[PDB]
């Protein structure tokens, strides 16, 4: 025989060096336990508004659905407030007592009919980013089923659970953390404001921030702190989930102005949507001012923001947008990208290729769609002239539709530009090839005797500066059927009848 | 307190779910699989240089240490041998069959006198990364002291060891693949040859992918190709790991040449090195020409590439060095980075400032090495002249430290280039303005009379290569105590003596 001795054995995890690998080496920034909580949390709740749908018997005790985020700055203690599904004793000795293991993966063992829900947890350790900002972890849970109970755990491969005899929830968890000595500055109001509008701004939910009101004692000025920041701010409503159908002009007008801090509205809209095998809504703008970035080049772009289930990910629009496209400021909402382990980059390229050939098209068509308007569209070119021209130099599949995006000066049309349409609208018979120009300004190659035989006549050329155009004759070779003549490509043309 | 009991339960790791994670969540894309193993491959050979270091008597079993790979499209395995330290029984099912638990930490922290040798490798999850594209992974070992055994698993969460009867490796690794049926084109050898070079190009190590055939010999009816040679495998040897004296110019040219596709020497070389509590070497060159996409500016800065540990990482230089040294070639190898597991970004970015900063003074440095050599200089400035005032707008902090290293070409200077350096020595006692005029390029601007009065004494009026210039006088208002005078800015004005 060869072998005949055999032996097996199971694969086992060293746990010690695990939650060190787990805590200090998959997140790149601090600035994220806070959406990892924010996420369960909002996971429970929803959990909570589907087994209460169908049955009002579960929703006792409180009905309102809310978040507080509660941060104490004279003991450093942060306070989390949710009114979710919350614990049971299973549930702290197992989903979340062991690595590798998330409830929602299970939840959706049970529900695989009609899951008409979002949630987010499906990794199962995206909690211990929480031991990147604090020392030691303080978990208050109470069941609509079980009683009230303690989740305590600090030293990193022990944890202790007892019965509650505190205050009751009833409903709900409550998570405290006793936050870093070094790293405290976490407990300024405005850093925590900041990063809940940055990561997790649409949520979906009532997010308070009811922080303890802090208590002090004593014409006279009246005291200025009666609540804090309970506002819209994390409140914000908006989740653009509307059909297009019903939307007006200024909500979405607004919406805009929050996404990038505008003033104004917006130039242009493409509502729509892509199904099969990747399902997305998508929200382009078309930005009203050109941008001033000109003179950093290579500044990362935040024009088009990638949204995974209403959670803000990754803002480099390099990799999902074409270089001439690279303008246009939106927001494009996928539900199945799969995201990595840090939710953070994304991991098929292919699909982001075919999300890049849907949104060109898309928006190539809307550039067709606002073509209509004279004015509107005479601003874009005035605008944003370059990127058409930068992908007829260097764009091989639509070149087609973006020359007939295109309009220029001619000699009948004064100082208003006309489309290469337009010149074969009037074309004569005995004219075979399209007569252009290339010339700094209009007057001056005018007189030129480069065109001054066929001025005698009358006809019209096409006066072309900037210099993408003196680099694109050659990327269009023929428009409409006829090749381009110039007083170059030929010398003096010399046009008989 | 003496309220509620408190009771302790151990840690608990779910095992077919981490792999899933494992496997599925970790790294971007699928051809990382080989560098993992070419980094283990490297450090058994390390391992065993460092025993016949200590001790050479042990080394009768093999004498040269290479990486040998062996692909095969016909049976669609992977094949890598290695003559490393090899395994053993124990070490064999308590680091392979173990996850996050890495022998080689256990190596690097048994020893500590020999800090010399350079160790690459502290998580325990890269090897289970070949899981990527093989469907199954075989692997044979045997150890100086061991016998020969294999390790065998399917990533079903079981494994299977036993002994050995086959060829008799005399010492090290051998790990054989079953790639996908689908992913075929990953054993083509063109692939390898670029994942290899792109990738693990200064291991350090022999790699010698060669698969030979025998050939049949007999008129001109079939011929075929004999076998797959060394496409510059480690035939360039790490050059920042040499000392700076000992390398001349002909290694440089032909290490720029390798390292860029440019036909072309590099016009200036600076090489240094900085130890203490940042301990790390650079190399950076200057290319001969500007570069010819110069116009097509759109492509990401990936101008200076990273090595921690001779592996190739990133060449994002959003973080690593600021956008007005675009021209700069170069290569930076650290030793202490706190890598992610990835091994594609990083998280703490102070030590990416303090090395912006260093690298700065030390490119400022080699600028300096150049103002000696006149025409060098002066054909650098025409060839890269942007920069530098983009730098002065941007750089406050160095506005001053490269104030005083421009050329010009001036209106008495001709084409010999006068600095303002070299103007300080002919300063009159009662001057206090400098003269120029600003513009997007050259212009017949200049020939207004405005200086009509100053053009008695005979100053100079200075060109302006690039509009920044406007703003470059709307950053440095004044040079060492100097105002300025312009058409633009006061067209004349009367300060005498
Ligand atoms: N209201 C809540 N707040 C916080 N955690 C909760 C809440 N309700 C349930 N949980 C627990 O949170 C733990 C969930 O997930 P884990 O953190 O395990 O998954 P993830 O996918 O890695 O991250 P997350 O679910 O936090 O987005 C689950 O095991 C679940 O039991
Ligand atoms: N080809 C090999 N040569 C020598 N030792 C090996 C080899 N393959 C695996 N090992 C050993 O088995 C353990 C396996 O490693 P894994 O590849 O699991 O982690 P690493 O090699 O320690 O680090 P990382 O993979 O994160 O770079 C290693 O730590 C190393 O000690
Ligand atoms: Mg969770
Ligand atoms: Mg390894």
């Amino acid at each position: 025989t060869d072998s005949g001795e055999v032996e097996t054995f199971a694969f086992q995890a060293e746990i010690a060096q695990l939650m060190s690998l787990i805590i200090n080496t998959f997140y790149s920034n601090k600035e994220i336990f806070l959406r990892e909580l924010i996420s369960n949390s909002s996971d429970a709740l929803d959990k909570i508004r589907y087994e209460s749908l169908t049955d009002p018997s579960k929703l006792d005790s409180g009905k309102e659905l809310y978040i507080k985020i509660i941060p104490n700055k004279s003991e450093g203690t942060f306070t989390i407030i949710d009114t979710g599904i919350g614990m049971t004793k299973a549930d702290l000795v197992n989903n979340l007592g062991t690595i590798a293991k998330s409830g929602t993966k299970a939840f959706m063992e049970a529900l695989q009919a009609g899951a008409d829900i979002s949630m987010i947890g499906q990794f199962g350790v995206g909690f211990y980013s929480c031991y990147l900002v604090a020392d030691r972890v303080t978990v208050h849970s109470k069941h609509n089923d079980d009683e009230q109970y303690m989740w305590e755990s600090s030293a990193g491969g022990s944890f202790t659970v007892r019965t509650d005899h505190g205050e009751p929830l009833g409903r709900g968890t409550k998570i405290v953390l006793h936050i870093k000595e070094d790293l405290a500055e976490y407990l300024e109001v405005n850093k925590i404001k900041e990063i809940v509008k940055k990561h997790s701004q649409f949520i979906g939910y009532p997010i308070k921030l009811t922080v303890e009101k802090e208590r002090e004692k004593e014409k006279k000025k009246t005291i200025k702190e009666k609540y804090t920041e309970d506002e819209e701010l994390n409140k914000t409503k908006p989740i653009w989930t509307r059909n297009a159908d019903d939307i007006t002009q200024e909500e979405y007008g607004d919406f805009y102005k929050s996404l990038t801090n505008d003033w104004e509205d917006h130039l242009a809209v493409k509502h729509f949507s892509v199904e099969g095998q990747l399902e997305f809504r998508a929200l382009l703008f078309v930005p009203r001012r050109a941008p001033f970035d000109l003179f950093e080049n290579k500044k990362r772009k935040n024009n088009i923001k990638l949204y995974v289930r209403r959670v803000f990910i990754m803002d480099n629009c390099e990799d999902l947008i074409p270089e001439y496209l690279n303008f246009i400021k939106g927001v494009v909402d996928s539900e199945d990208l799969p995201l990595n382990i840090s939710r953070e980059m994304l991991q098929q390229n292919k699909i982001l290729k075919v999300i890049r050939k849907n949104l060109v098209k898309k928006c190539l068509e809307l550039f067709e769609e606002l073509a209509e308007d004279k004015e509107n569209y005479k601003k874009y070119y005035e605008q944003f002239s370059k990127n058409l021209k930068l992908g007829i130099h260097e764009d091989a599949q639509n070149r087609t539709k973006l020359a007939d995006l295109l309009r220029y000066h001619t000699s009948a049309s004064g100082d208003e530009a006309c489309s290469l349409k337009e010149y074969v609208s009037r074309m004569k018979e005995n004219q075979k090839h399209i007569y252009y120009i290339t010339g700094e300004n209009r007057d001056q190659v005018a007189n030129s005797s480069f065109v001054e035989r066929v001025k005698k006549r009358g006809y019209e050329v096409v006066y072309m500066t900037e210099p993408i155009d003196e680099y694109v004759v050659q990327q269009m070779r023929e428009y409409d059927g006829k090749t381009l003549v110039s007083v170059t490509k030929e010398g003096l043309e010399l046009p008989e009848d």
